[PDB]
């Protein structure tokens, strides 16, 4: 109700274009599971927990998107030439409660694949998560307010965008002063990463400003497709890109399975 999907009636196009949607990344992430568990084996010990966290990124990721899929088909029904909400069952806010548990992941495989270690993981993970955190709960209340008082998604916006910006700054300062310990020419593959980075998690605040500037149901499936784009850009593309550094790495460090692998 505080979302503006609940404002419009959707004709079959586009309510079935936002349901295929969810539906086809459901499948994407699920198919992209599989491949990160089989070529996990590939990966040396010290790097298989990257791997390993794609894999959790996928179900998770998947799991809401199957959940924002059902829900979307339980809250409205074809009446009269259109699709008009029945039931209060549909809202964005479990993507954000979800990015709580994913955006750590996807920080953390990054950490790991850097070569980093000890104290300076522990501490660098915790001001990262701290960051984040700080980053989707801001942004969690801004999205309560996109239908009822936009000016305060404005504020809470540019308050998770301070957060945003501080995350980054310590993401790329780490990236370039780690870059040379970094094995099998990954050192030029991890800055290929940060702007894939820079790029796929800039689409989210976007989405988030579309009840700002086009505030109508054409721009809620807008808000679908530039999630989707998101989605698999920052979960799925970044995750393969992340478990070739591993698998890289771990060849040019002497794990036969990544050799025989590449
Ligand atoms: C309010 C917005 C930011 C507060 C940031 C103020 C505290 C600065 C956090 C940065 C930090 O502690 O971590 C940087 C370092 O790169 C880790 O290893
Ligand atoms: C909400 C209104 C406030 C808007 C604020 C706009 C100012 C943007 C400033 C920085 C963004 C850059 C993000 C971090 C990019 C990487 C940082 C970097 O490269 O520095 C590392 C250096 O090279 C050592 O290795
Ligand atoms: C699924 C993976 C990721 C990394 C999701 C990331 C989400 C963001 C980077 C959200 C950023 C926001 C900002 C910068 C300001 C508006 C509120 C948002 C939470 C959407
Ligand atoms: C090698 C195996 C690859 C993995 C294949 C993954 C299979 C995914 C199957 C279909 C996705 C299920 C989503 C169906 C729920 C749709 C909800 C609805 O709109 O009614
Ligand atoms: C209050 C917020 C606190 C956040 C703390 C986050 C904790 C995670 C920190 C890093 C530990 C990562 C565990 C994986 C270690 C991999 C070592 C290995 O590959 O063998
Ligand atoms: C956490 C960082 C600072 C939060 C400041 C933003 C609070 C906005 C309140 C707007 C209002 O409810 O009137
Ligand atoms: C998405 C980050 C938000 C960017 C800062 C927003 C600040 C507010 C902008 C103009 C206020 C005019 C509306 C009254
Ligand atoms: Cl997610």
């Amino acid at each position: 109700m505080k979302n503006i999907e609940s404002l419009f009636d959707y004709s079959a196009g586009q309510f079935e274009f936002i349901d295929h949607l969810l539906t086809m990344g459901v499948g994407v992430h699920f198919a992209a599971l599989i491949f990160f568990l089989v070529v996990s084996q590939f990966v040396a010990p010290k790097y298989r927990i990257a791997t390993a966290l794609s894999c959790i990124v996928m179900v998770s990721a998947g799991l809401i998107l199957n959940s924002q899929a059902v829900m979307w088909t339980d809250a409205y029904a074809y009446v009269d030439g259109s699709y008009q909400l029945q039931d209060l069952t549909f809202s964005n806010g479990y993507r954000y409660v979800n990015w709580m548990a994913t955006i750590p992941c996807l920080l953390l495989q990054l950490l790991i694949v850097l070569n980093l270690k000890g104290k300076e993981l522990f501490s660098t993970a915790t001001w990262l998560i701290l960051a984040a955190w700080g980053m989707i709960i801001t942004g969690y209340v801004g999205q309560l307010y996109e239908v009822d008082d936009i000016a305060q998604l404005m504020i809470w916006g540019a308050v998770s965008t301070a957060f945003f910006v501080v995350m980054n700054w310590i993401v790329g300062t780490k990236i370039f002063k780690n870059r040379a310990t970094m094995l099998g020419g990954t050192d030029s593959t991890i800055t290929k990463v940060f702007w894939l980075m820079m790029f796929a998690w800039t689409l989210y605040p976007i989405a988030y400003l579309v009840p700002a500037f086009m505030n109508n149901a054409d721009g809620v499936v807008l808000r679908q497709l530039l999630f989707t784009i998101a989605d698999i850009s920052s979960k799925v593309i970044y995750g393969l890109m992340i478990t070739y550094i591993a698998i890289q790495q771990s060849a040019a460090a002497g794990y036969v399975p990544a050799q025989q692998a590449l």
